[PDB]
């Protein structure tokens, strides 16, 4: 038996914070303004604690059975909502897998071991065309290897959890270490830049044009990588003759300084420079040579609604304080608190966090998204205090435990959705090792959380988890809405905070939500949606 904490409020923390906020907050506060990006986060708290507040109201109406969320959810609302649910949160289970140890592999290949990946071809797309394919590979490699542990280590990842929220949480607290730190000394990063155009300073240093003073009349590293010949008027290029080099202090302490420069958003297109406003900047206008240059360009366009499905899977996962409800005292006194109160947490976490990159970091270095400006670094692991390598293996391990995590609770709900007649074209996945684990689903998980991972990007998988959770929320929200609009002989609920109209408010919003992140996808979505729901 277990109380409060333990039992609700630590699971929550744990399985809500992820791979976005070490890996593409600051590229999205960067992108966007911090305004955009508090609407942004506004909006996608917003209807997860509406969501909250009403499955809130699901867990203390009547006596909840034991076991998972599926149970819960089945009992109160309608056998077709349970299905209906239990599929859609299965799916999102799965695909934020794909997701997650696509993070690490990320991780991994970017940032700790560079020397690696042999998957890579010599050629200015080529790289470009053979990144996909690298991490292809390195995904089943790591899907197959992760398979394979949660098929026989079960008993090792429960009591490795606790490892990987502490560190999880230790990262939190050097982010914030950081960032209060940096008010009275702050660090001394180089950015160097020709005026509306900024350098990747992955070979070179001391970034000062044609001669630094060794003897007087050598060329500088950075000379020759753009000049055709180590010499003076080498037939270097045009915008070099044209235009000055500098060097911007990046990362300034937090005072009054870079607030008001990024405040408002930039929307950039791909394939363009990321610039500086500002710095004064000649044009050209023959010629662009963009494909060999050490100029940091930019990845996939960014316009808005774009963000939203980046962004989302950050404050999903609010099903895990509901997963323990078994072995819990008092339930539906423990559940309705815990769930909540973690909301409210990690929604300060994004606020603060959002609120001190628009203050700290500079708006130039917001939009690298690769470091390819901090010497090959990690922004937000470059913004902690003692050094950035606690914060790129505290990503690392707390990720790869999430990935676990989400491949062991997956193919457990997809069991329990098997078990109940409800689907009879799939009762096949109801055998499971003597045991009690299962070992039939696990096969359909790992296929399509591989039919995931050959997407291979992180950009534009999770829009689909996005879509999966919101679909699920929506359907919550609307069973529980016309549940107590319909005064059903069997729904009394005991929570004093809950309308008829919040969850109806909560299910119109992430409605919203949803068709404003993708329309296409939510046309056939909503269609497959409907069609699943009569056939029970
Ligand atoms: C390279 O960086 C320097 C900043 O150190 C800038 O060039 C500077 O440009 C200004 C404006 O043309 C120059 O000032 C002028 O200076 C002369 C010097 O006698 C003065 O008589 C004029 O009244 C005027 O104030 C300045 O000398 C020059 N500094 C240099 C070359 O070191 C600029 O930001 C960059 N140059 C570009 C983009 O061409
Ligand atoms: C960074 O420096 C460049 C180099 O001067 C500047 O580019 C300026 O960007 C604006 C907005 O993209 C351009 O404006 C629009 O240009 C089109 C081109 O015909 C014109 O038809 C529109 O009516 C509008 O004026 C502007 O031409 C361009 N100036 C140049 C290239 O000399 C600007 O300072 C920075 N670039 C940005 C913000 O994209
Ligand atoms: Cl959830
Ligand atoms: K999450």
């Amino acid at each position: 038996r277990m109380g409060t904490f333990i039992g609700v409020y630590l699971p929550c923390l744990q399985n809500i914070l992820g791979v976005i906020l070490f890996l593409r907050l600051t590229w999205i506060v960067g992108a966007a303004g911090v305004m955009e990006s508090f609407l942004i986060v506004a909006m996608c708290c917003t209807c997860t604690m509406l969501t909250a507040i009403s499955m809130s109201a699901i867990a203390t109406n009547g006596v909840v059975p034991a076991g998972g969320s599926y149970y819960m959810i089945s009992r109160s609302l309608g056998p077709e909502f349970g299905g209906a649910v239990g599929l859609c949160f299965y799916l999102g289970t799965t695909f934020a897998g794909a997701m997650y140890i696509l993070g690490t592999i990320e991780i991994f290949l970017t940032y700790i071991s560079p020397s690696a990946a042999i998957f890579q071809a010599e050629t200015a797309d080529g790289e470009a065309a053979a990144l996909l394919n690298n991490m292809r590979v390195y995904g089943s490699c790591a899907l197959a290897l992760m398979a394979v542990v949660v098929f026989v280590g079960v008993k090792y990842v429960n009591k490795l959890a606790l490892v990987f929220l502490a560190c999880v949480v230790l990262s939190i607290l050097a982010i914030y270490a950081g960032v209060i730190k940096t008010a009275f000394a702050p660090p001394d990063i180089p950015v160097c830049l020709l005026g509306n155009r900024t350098l990747a300073n992955r070979n070179f240093d001391t970034c000062a044009k044609m001669q630094v003073v060794s003897n007087g009349t050598v060329t500088t590293a950075l000379w020759r990588l753009f000049c055709n010949g180590s010499s003076l008027g080498a037939t270097c290029d045009e915008y070099f003759a044209q235009n000055n080099v500098t060097e911007i202090q990046g990362i300034p302490g937090v005072a009054s300084g870079v607030f008001l420069d990024n405040l408002w958003s930039t929307y950039s297109d791909k394939g363009a420079f990321v610039e500086k406003k500002g710095v004064s900047s000649v044009p050209v206008s023959e010629e662009s040579r963009p494909g060999g240059l050490p100029y940091v360009l930019t990845d996939i366009m960014t316009y808005f609604t774009m963000l939203v499905g980046i962004y989302f899977p950050s404050v999903t996962g609010i099903m895990a304080g509901s997963n323990r409800s078994g072995d819990l005292k008092d339930a539906q006194k423990s559940i309705p608190t815990g769930t909540i109160l973690a909301i409210v947490t990690t929604s300060f976490i994004y606020l603060s966090c959002i609120v001190l990159f628009g203050a700290c970091i500079e708006g130039v270095v917001l939009r690298d998204k690769f470091g390819e400006a901090l010497q090959g670094n990690l922004v937000i692991g470059m913004l902690a205090w003692p050094s950035p390598w606690v914060i790129v293996i505290g990503s690392f391990f707390s990720t790869c435990g999430a990935g676990l995590q989400s491949l062991t609770g997956a193919p457990r709900l997809l069991q329990a959705i098997a078990r109940d007649g409800i689907i009879p074209f799939l009762q096949v996945f109801g055998h499971g090792k003597a045991n009690g684990e299962p070992t039939w689903a696990l096969l359909l998980t790992a296929l399509i959380c591989e039919t995931g991972i050959l997407i291979a990007s992180l950009d534009s998988v999770a829009p689909i988890l996005s879509m999966f959770f919101l679909m699920c929320y929506m359907f919550v929200n609307l069973a529980c809405a016309v549940q107590t609009l319909l005064r059903t002989p069997n729904w009394r609920p005991r929570f004093k905070f809950y309308h008829w109209t919040l969850s109806f408010l909560g299910m119109s919003l992430c409605l919203a939500l949803m068709f404003i992140c993708s329309w296409y996808y939510a046309l056939f979505a909503m269609l497959i949606a409907g069609c699943i729901y009569k056939y029970i």
